[PDB]
């Protein structure tokens, strides 16, 4: 089947500097504040999709977007679950576990705002 190459930016979840919250109770080391950085950790990374799924997110007028897809990445790429990938201005989160097949990292990406 045809395999068009797409380009996305990837952001890894990261532990944020301890910051006492609510009455400034001391932060727990075993429970850091997890979030993404301002800028991409990886940029313009090559990939291609399969098992693409679409969904209607609006009516009158209708609106259809990709809900999820199995992303295929080069093995040299740093892929982590809960990664946020930006493809054509939309956010996606890597959900299910990733794995190696055909010398590629395979992992499911899911529409951010549907989480």
């Amino acid at each position: 089947r045809q395999m068009l190459i797409h380009r996305c930016d990837i952001y890894h979840e990261a532990a944020q500097a301890p910051s006492a919250g609510r009455f400034g109770i001391p932060a727990d080391r075993l429970q850091p504040v997890i979030s993404y950085p301002d800028t991409p950790d990886e940029q313009d990374v090559p990939c291609y999709f399969t098992e693409k799924t679409q969904q209607l997110i609006q009516e009158e007028p209708d609106q259809t977007v990709y809900h999820s897809f199995l992303v295929h990445f080069p093995l040299s790429a740093d892929i982590r679950v809960n990664d946020k990938i930006i493809w054509e201005n939309h956010k996606y989160i890597l959900k299910l576990p990733k794995r190696i097949r055909h010398h590629h990292w395979e992992v499911v990406a899911v529409r951010d705002e549907s989480l």
